[PDB]
């Protein structure tokens, strides 16, 4: 049995030792330490050599090579509005995860940040005055409305090409296919989705129309009717990523559809081997967002022998620390 | 200037008086009282007749549903359909008291499956290992046997066969809302929310319909019978049109996530809902949309500036039946 | 096994049936139903006749007669600022509970409401403007500063008498003794503490000085030095209420010291027989406020065979409903 | 106008840069950055010298502690003393970096008991029955053997005997803070927070000191040796005087409850703290003082209007060591 003991600042300030001490500090600090261990277990399993074949690509319909552990990373839109956008972009840029799952805000806000920035503000700011000045609030963040005007100008010509390619080149569009195209078009190394499509990391977002991107598509469809986005084919693509995995881990930031969609794909292989949740949602109202990992065990979305971890924390604080002690330590092994 | 005072039980248990007294009790009790006022304002507006000019603009809807002076969007998370709030929602839909539903995938199939097999009471603390071993799945403090989903598979597969056939031979262009209407017709059971929704021409939107057991079944089905397409773009036009050509709109949103965002974003298209009540336990401090106060939506134009929206920070399983008792259920005669 | 089913409004509106249906509705509605049952179990045990003696009074040093179940009711100050003040006053007026535990705000705000009201406001109101207008915010409630001026005028002459009685009539003051005296002085049937002292229900508040009452005592002590408030004797009084109980129940609204103090007194009898918590606090930071009842079982503050219930809810909503279906149904049996 | 940008790990793991980048990351990460700025402002003020006039007013304190330009109140709940944050708090107290402590009863005795026997890591989910049967008590995901309290009984009883004797024969008028100072002297262990507090003349206030294991022991003791009095009125004068004759005040408050309220109410006596940082997970919507935003305290005059207080919505076990690393620990040389 391990004793409780916090970091002793009489040693001075060594950050690596400070973070290691979280494991024995208790409460959510201990769960953070447990999360470092689970993610490092995922990474070490991923780095094990493997031997397998063209077969894989025919049943997944993916160009992505299999590894010894397929890592699903899911995150809510607000985290793409935050600086965790840079954290996620880093992992995708270096091919450290295999599948992304977000909400529609979580696609478009990455793209818009390549056109214009998001600013710091305060939770307290009143909507009346903000609206009168053309500013939209996201938590304690602020996005000028003009940001979406620039987004519209950038996007309309691409939508025109997508409709044309659909009606004459046979393209059957889905959200993931669309997200890849937008990342290719934004063509900017600051963008998560630019790196994802370059590295053949698919992005699933079955509610992609539920945001500003949806708005644009709606307005565009009266100037250029025709665009269809199918969600059934994306279901086959994400589920096959899970079924034909050697091992799977889930890193899930926040709740909602991103949490559920990743968990349900792993129910196809009767469960994920590793799982970390980081969110502030609570169980007591029965919502999937607030459920402990152990609920997902009852369903088989996480294997009974797994040691899943939830850290009850704002991921804006915890996720960069987690990456610092896990993925960022093994950068040499990813090149 | 309104003074704080609680209900005095020296008067006896006068239930209506006790509920009315929440308004002056403070904290979330006062917010409940404000939510009752906001929903009654939605209902009073809804029953007001359309002038000639208003009728002209609302008829632009190519939908069969009679247009009213207030189009009410009801959104709820899947857990509430697993709960007994399924019963509350079904009643409102049965009597045409709301006009548009928004939910998540689980929120469709658990209503249908409850017409095949029940959900049971459990405890939050039950461990996943022993439950999984006995083929019981946990939803909060509720429990659903795996057998339930088998029954659902046997029921749904044939319908999936027919939908593919109608897609391919009759030109049907399926969307989530059209599939949900169809599944409601098939279930053909007056205990079902979606049975009543399709009977009463109340559309159901669920852009992430594939993310659950229904998706599992579509996925398996697609291998013995491929090609089913569910387009989300057409549904986006359909929900947005409900908001654009409304004389007035109200939002009643239970929980967070896509249901909260999708309803509010549809109302951005008319420069804001006139009335809105949120009921949920999510907190704002992580910047989630689920935990945002209504005043954030005001920032965006999703709720009008002159509106007086209300958030009640409570589990809807407690609050929503009380809210309905004090609002819609008092005007039942006006809806039949 | 019980099926989930909510109330069917096709029956019309019968509130008693509506509340009963919470038990089968799920999530916190089910826990509410479980709480109704636990409190009704407490009340039914309390109403069982008993046979015992003067002995009791000598080891508790209390005039309160023993019953078959001693009910401890604890609540945080904010609930005395709310209308739950009326709910609590009703239970105390009719001798339905045996021991009260609150914080200091929870004493003085009951007394002040007999001099001037608390008003409705909003959580959003900014402190700068409120302070400039002499208004203090409590959640979405508002208390003018003048309220505390009236309180000061009312209280100073009583403090003078208490110091005099201490230094010449031997009175050894404690918080509970003081709270009884203040309830006697306010002499107003709207006051919780007026009814508590009339019915010999003791009020424990070991941090009584941590509020406006504390302020006043502080200022008074420079005009009239001498007042001592001992907490050791109040410890003996509350613990003996628990030790010499036939059975005990705890109804605890909110967290903090009120939750802990009641639970620790019941650790003296190796546990309470019935227990209901109503609060919105969460466990994940390890605080006693957010702990589930099952933590208290590990300590022996609740008996292993008990079936304690926590309702995760604002007590301003839930407590009047709970009382309506429990204590208020048995009013005839309390007269 | 400050843009949102996160730390770019393409730069490597530069820990100081990563922590500084929280300020522009958003949500609670930005609040952490603001908390670092507020605490560094407290520290910079504290190290500024007292002018002649300022020295004159602060010396009015009849306390031994050297007065500084900023009196810092550190408050924390009992659970944090059970956690490894005990280690963080002890360091600050050891090096005279704070001036007044406020805690709850558990917050005193668990520090002393850790000098007799350790606390262990557990899980939140461990069931109370099997723990009780094996004489293990649960504190969140931490575990304390019952034996710990037996060791504490054997250690404390003799001291209680002496305090009664000094009360009765030497005229000692005991209060919670005086008892805590005495228990710190007795423990005589440099791992103990209260050892260092009494060594450095840092008073500890705990009006509800009786509400826990220490109270249990006082209670039992009072039967073989009655009469111990702990007066809370004198301690009220003592904490209030620390605030009234301060040149400047800062509050660092971890968690809610009496510690939060008592520190803030002491600062009402000077018409407000100049600096304040709250770290806790409590929510405002039930109207609790624990969950109130700092701006509520502004309403009361507990925090000055011109202050820029900060609440970080996080478990302090995560945040507080990071905060200390970026503030107090960078100025260690100035405090020795």
């Amino acid at each position: 049995s391990t004793q409780v003991r916090g970091y002793d600042f009489n040693r001075g300030v060594n950050y690596r030792a400070l973070l290691e001490a979280f494991g024995t500090t208790g409460f959510q600090a201990t769960n953070f330490g447990r999360a470092v261990q689970q993610v490092n277990a995922m990474i070490e399993k991923k780095l094990e050599p493997l031997s397998q074949d063209d077969q894989h690509a025919d049943l997944t319909q993916s160009r992505r090579p299999l590894t010894s552990c397929t890592i699903f990373l899911g995150y809510t839109s607000n985290l793409i509005s935050s600086g965790i956008r840079e954290t996620i972009r880093y992992l995708v840029q270096h091919n450290m995860v295999d599948v992304l799952v977000t909400t529609a805000g979580g696609v478009e806000e990455d793209l818009i940040k390549c056109l214009a920035p998001t600013y710091l503000g305060e939770f307290s700011l009143r909507g009346k005055e903000l609206r009168e000045n053309g500013i939209n609030r996201i938590g304690n963040l602020l996005v000028p409305s003009e940001n979406y005007c620039k987004f519209e100008d950038w996007l309309m010509p691409i939508l025109d090409q997508m409709v044309m390619e659909q009606n004459t080149e046979g393209v059957k569009w889905t959200p993931s296919k669309m997200i890849a195209r937008l990342g290719k078009e934004i063509n900017n190394p600051e963008s998560v989705y630019y790196w994802a499509q370059k590295n053949h990391i698919p992005v699933f977002s079955p509610a992609l129309t539920d945001g500003s991107l949806g708005d644009m598509i709606f307005f565009h469809s009266y100037k250029n009717p025709g665009l269809v986005l199918d969600i059934v084919e994306d279901l086959r693509l994400i589920n096959t990523q899970a079924i034909f995995a050697k091992c799977t881990g889930m890193i899930i930031l926040g709740g909602g559809v991103v949490k559920h969609h990743i968990a349900n794909a792993n129910l196809m292989r009767n469960g994920a081997d590793y799982a970390v949740y980081i969110n502030t949602a609570q169980e007591f109202d029965g919502s999937d967002s607030g459920a402990r990992p152990d609920e997902a065990v009852s369903w088989g979305k996480i294997r009974v022998d797994a040691q899943p971890v939830k850290v009850y924390a704002d991921a804006s604080l915890v996720f960069p620390l987690l990456v610092a002690e896990t993925f960022a330590q093994k950068m040499d092994a990813f090149m």
